[PDB]
């Protein structure tokens, strides 16, 4: 009528009654333990410092909701949560909310309106009275001795960002499902997040330590956890980024560059209820993207363009207020996240012209594994670069490695072989034409050809309508 309750006492048959097999689940139904087997036994402390919690969210179903609010009470150490902020983003029944403010801890707090998951978060941020934040999303399950591991790290250290490892939920039948430990986040040039595996050098680093937090270039995405001053100082979120995501890209930038860690840390496990191809799971709206790559990437963001020219005609908003902070926090030069966080990644020469894969249709151009004076072919892409790595070059020729195509005899149907890339070579020349489309061997009427593939490789060919001619780089600078 008035009182808060316990949350075993709360009445779940009520409140989720007033995809579907969600509501077939209990609140604190179980789930399966996905941690390495030294999480089992490690001593989390005592003298930790207590979370405000902060979950967002904007017509969540509600057994979900209610799901993720039991979770954290029930998994974590009752004297580590100070409160569970709820912020309702403008749902469409504010009871979904509301209601659950009668459990212990909860707060609810509403929107006049959308204002979105930054604004919210940021909103909660600033309602909360411990001293350390935790961000959930409004459909996950915490695991076991899930929130000891995290905090542990920022107590340590205030300028450590740090997530757990995201289990998997199925949306369609909910079985709980363990993720890898052994990935980080990164990127492409298209900004598209992607999972990378471990240095070989880092593999190596943890076998003395297997569930070591591991540092990531890239945050996975809105679980983690952060020191509350820490996150005001380096400004919070970008308050004008609207509701479609990629602040993942703005705050891993952010934090990375303005003298902050991002950290994975194994022995942490929350689920999450992923939706269908969300690009954690399956392998674009710019503003945010944009807003990011403006303030961040120094002349870098080129290569987002090359690689996403539509995005150049994406209006973005102000960003001066953002560009300041960038000054007053004397953060770092995007050139300096390259080299020291993320040397994986490739970047092309600053004079390419092209640069990535060599692709016609869903095949890429692929070296075979030939290295010398070997023909050359395709295979299906793979997104990783190795044998399928190209660039066109201010020289004018296509080059992976120290190799370049090389037309060895200009007659028609010719095989063109990888030979040692020399400025000299008139043989070893191409240029881009009909729009980016085809390649021309400088001097001819001849276009790089598939025809041949099944024959011996690619070929030199004359230029014609024939769709085994087309060939797009992945990023084009003209
Ligand atoms: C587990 C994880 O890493 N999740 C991330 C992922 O979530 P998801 O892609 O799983 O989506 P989400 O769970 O953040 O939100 C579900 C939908 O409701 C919307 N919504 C949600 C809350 C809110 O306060 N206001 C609002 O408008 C949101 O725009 C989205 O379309 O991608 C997001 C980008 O948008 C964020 O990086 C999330 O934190
Ligand atoms: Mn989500």
């Amino acid at each position: 009528a008035e009182a808060k309750v316990r949350w075993p006492d709360f009445n779940q048959e009520a409140y989720v009654g007033g995809q579907v097999e969600s509501d077939k689940l209990r609140m604190d139904r179980a789930i399966p333990d996905t941690r390495h087997d030294q999480c089992q036994r490690k001593q989390w402390r005592v003298d930790l410092p207590a979370t405000s919690v902060v979950i967002t969210f904007h017509n969540e179903a509600r057994s979900a909701l209610l799901r993720t609010v039991v979770s954290v009470l029930k998994k974590s150490p009752p004297h580590l949560i100070k409160e569970i902020i709820l912020v309702d983003d403008y749902s469409n029944d504010p009871e979904d909310g509301a209601l659950l403010g009668k459990i212990e801890k909860v707060r609810v707090l509403r929107n006049d309106r959308r204002e979105g998951l930054m604004r919210s978060r940021v909103r909660g941020a600033d309602a909360a009275q411990a001293k350390v934040l935790t961000f959930l999303d409004s459909h996950c399950e915490c695991n076991e001795h899930w929130l000891e591991p995290l905090l542990e790290r920022v107590a340590e250290d205030r300028t450590r960002v740090v997530s757990p490892i995201i289990d998997v939920i199925n949306m369609d039948n909910f079985q709980y499902v363990g993720a890898s430990a052994d990935l980080k986040g990164g990127f492409d040039w298209n900004l598209v997040f992607k999972w990378d595996y471990m240095t070989p050098e880092q593999r190596r680093s943890r076998q003395g330590n297997p569930v070591a937090p591991i540092k990531t270039p890239m945050i996975a995405g809105g679980l983690f956890v952060m020191d509350k001053f820490y996150f005001e100082e380096l400004g919070k979120y970008d308050m004008m980024m609207d509701v479609w995501g990629g602040e993942n890209l703005e705050i891993s930038f952010r934090v990375w560059q303005c003298g902050g860690s991002l950290e994975i840390i194994p022995c942490s496990r929350v689920g999450h209820v992923f939706r269908k191809q969300h690009p954690y799971t399956f392998p674009v709206f710019a503003r945010n993207t944009r807003r990011a790559a403006e303030v961040w990437m120094d002349e870098y963001k080129n290569f987002y363009y090359a690689a996403v020219p539509s995005a150049r005609n994406v209006p973005y908003g102000n960003i001066q207020s953002r560009l300041e902070l960038r000054k007053k926090l004397s953060c770092k030069p995007f050139k300096w996240y390259l080299e020291n966080v993320y040397p994986e990644l490739r970047v092309p020469d600053h004079q390419d012209i092209a640069f990535g894969a060599l692709q016609q249709g869903t095949n890429c151009l692929d070296t075979l594994g030939h290295f010398a004076d070997g023909v050359v072919g395709v295979y299906e892409c793979h997104n990783a670069g190795g044998n399928q790595e190209w660039a066109l070059t201010k020289e004018k020729s296509v080059k992976h490695m120290d190799l370049c195509l090389t037309v060895v005899d200009r007659a028609p149907g010719s095989l063109i072989k990888l030979q040692g890339c020399r400025e000299n070579d008139s043989r070893q020349k191409w240029e881009q034409i009909e729009g980016n489309s085809k390649l021309r061997h400088v001097g001819s009427n001849l276009c790089l050809d598939s025809r041949t593939a099944k024959s011996g490789g690619l070929s030199v060919e004359v230029c014609g309508p024939a769709l085994s001619q087309q060939w797009k780089f992945t990023l084009n600078l003209q």
